């Protein structure tokens, strides 16, 4: 059950292209991305 939101998303990680609200939700989670375990290189 997901359905009714108010306001939008300016800050958008390029990353992946996730969203966030705020300035620093973003920031603390571009950092999940730089440096991370998994086999997953290229
Ligand atoms: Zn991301």
């Amino acid at each position: 059950g997901s359905s009714g939101s108010s306001g939008e998303k300016p800050y958008e990680c390029t990353d992946c292209g996730k969203a966030f609200g705020l300035k620093s939700q973003l920031i603390i989670h571009q950092r999940t991305h730089t440096g991370e375990s998994g086999p997953s290189s290229g």
